[PDB]
């Protein structure tokens, strides 16, 4: 029994000073978390404690409102939709210049998709859905009028970056895409600013001596150690090189041994991530271009099986995930995957999927209607995920039954980035969630959308997911997306497991450092991060 919440894990005051390491899993070659190439959680990782939000998302998955930057942020209006946003007068960037509607008016020109055609984003997230954004004289209440209702505003300016320095470096896509990418930032509006970076090895951090939030910095120095072979990150912790670690994709072994590890000073904390695994199959070419046998490799596949060779020898009471647009904590949430009998373990349903279909058995070897045996499905999946490669295996004895057989495919090409019409059958990965899944579900299952890998191809899923981004509660969102959520597991395309564990391991020394389990992770917080004070 413990009075900690997920929100209040660790928590204490830190005594003043010291130096805190680390351990990232990517060299930074790019700056900008919100670039096409910068966006991935090593970059927003390092780049969270010199980058102001708007809201920031928190270990519940709540967005917060910034109150060291914000003195308020209100939807004044909803015809047309207003939002204002009033910036504290002491916002400041580190040189002294305060924090602005310039800074707001420079991202969104960058985001909107209409300002900057050049500008080489991640995506856009609603911030094209702002058609006029103005600041009054004093340049601290900037009004947001949106061109139609969009939901997700608090997830608009949650990166800011110094307007007044990127227009010395050329014009907006020149200084999005190289000043503000390329060059390590000299500037900051947060607790932290970088002091030097040694490429491939470190980030080393010191205060702001301007920052003008409530709370801290504490640290005299706060570093990012680059590690790149994740599996080396609890022996660089055991001999004091770095004194955080946050490997994805951990096993039960790195828990014993981190448990182990008690008597050094370290402990853990771990709990579901936004990332969620799923295995997609290709509906637009190859074997799996046939719906019938999507359905009966779905059926055939034993859920529960998987999850208790995967999971649940060291992960207790972990959740199935059977919708491939909510968590199981998000309203809307239900097990749309098991009322089809996907994950069932079903080999009688699923053969008989398959004789309804038209195929045959013959020889132990599955025929497809025509006559020919279906081919070997190729099931890929990326590298650096031991749960993903024991659950290919396990996906092919589950399918075996059947007359089907797999080719175990991996390595730096089996990337979803990678992926193509004709190189895949099944494809094991992950995606992350977002606090709106309906934002999320437009860069998925959209025809022409950079997620839409597996082949969703539905107008009347496409007309649903705008009316859900367009509600005006997340609640309302989910009852209106959840009919989204029913028809994309009818398309049996994709196919979602369960939620990846995080680690946070660490030394306990350091208070406020807590698991903050969704992308924005747990830098969200650096201001408060400290040693703890020993005896005097």
């Amino acid at each position: 029994v413990t009075g900690e919440l997920i929100t209040t894990v660790n928590s204490g005051t830190p005594g003043k000073g010291g130096e805190v390491t680390f351990a990232v899993t990517r060299d930074i070659t790019n700056w900008n978390v919100t670039s096409a190439l910068g966006n991935n959680a090593v970059v927003r990782t390092v780049t969270l404690p010199i980058v102001p939000s708007a809201f920031m998302v928190q270990p519940d998955f709540t967005l917060k409102m910034n109150t060291d930057l914000l003195e308020s942020a209100e939807l004044t209006s909803t015809d047309p939709q207003t939002v204002v946003y009033r910036i504290r007068e002491d916002a400041v960037w580190s040189d002294g210049v305060p924090i602005t509607g310039d800074d707001f008016i420079y991202f969104w020109k960058t985001q909107n998709r209409r300002d900057c055609p050049e500008c080489l984003i991640n995506a856009s997230y609603g911030h094209d859905f702002i058609e006029t954004l103005e600041q009054d004289e004093t340049g601290k209440v900037v009004t947001a009028t949106f061109s139609e209702p969009f939901l997700g505003w608090q997830g608009l300016f949650m990166f800011l970056y110094p307007a007044h320095l990127a227009e010395k470096h050329g014009d907006i896509a020149e200084s999005y895409n190289n000043f503000l990418s390329n060059e390590v930032p000299a500037w900051s509006g947060g607790p932290y600013m970088v002091e030097s970076f040694d490429p491939g090895q470190l980030v080393t951090l010191v205060p702001n001596p301007k920052w003008y939030g409530e709370k801290g910095p504490y640290l005299d120095k706060l570093k990012f150690r680059i590690i790149t072979d994740s599996t080396q990150q609890l022996t660089a912790l055991e001999n004091g090189e770095v004194d955080v670690i946050y490997p994805q994709g951990a096993t039960q072994d790195m828990v014993e041994q981190a448990a182990g590890l008690d008597y050094l000073g370290i402990d853990f904390q771990m709990n579901p991530s936004a990332n969620w695994y799923f295995m997609g199959l290709n509906s637009k070419a190859g074997p799996m271009s046939d719906i019938a046998l999507r359905k009966a490799v779905l059926t055939a596949i034993d859920a529960g099986d998987l999850k208790a060779k995967t999971a649940d020898p060291y992960l207790r009471n972990w959740p199935h995930m059977g919708s491939v647009m909510f968590l199981p904590n998000q309203a809307g949430y239900a097990d749309r995957r098991g009322a089809r009998g996907y994950g069932t373990g079903d080999v009688e349903k699923a053969k008989g999927i398959l004789s309804e279909a038209g195929y045959k058995l013959s020889g132990g070897s599955l025929l497809d209607p025509s006559g020919k045996p279906v081919s070997t499905l190729r099931l890929s999946f990326p590298p650096g995920y031991p749960a993903a490669n024991d659950m290919a295996r396990l996906i092919t004895g589950y399918i075996a039954p059947l007359g089907l057989k797999t080719d175990l495919l991996t390595g730096p090409n089996a990337t979803a980035d990678y992926l193509l019409s004709g190189n895949f059958d099944l494809h094991l990965n992950y995606f992350s969630q977002q606090v709106f899944p309906a934002v999320k579900a437009g860069q998925i299952f959209l025809r022409d959308t950079r997620q839409n890998y597996f082949g969703f191809n539905d107008p009347k899923i496409e007309e649903i997911i705008g009316k859900a981004a367009a509600a005006s509660s997340i609640e309302e969102s989910a009852a209106i997306l959840s009919e989204a959520d029913e028809l994309a597991m009818d398309y049996a395309a994709l196919f979602p497991i369960y939620q990846l564990p995080t680690a946070l391991i660490y030394k306990e020394a350091i208070l406020n450092l807590r698991d903050n389990p969704n992308q924005l992770g747990p830098a969200y917080n650096t201001a408060e991060w400290g040693l703890a004070e020993l005896e005097h």
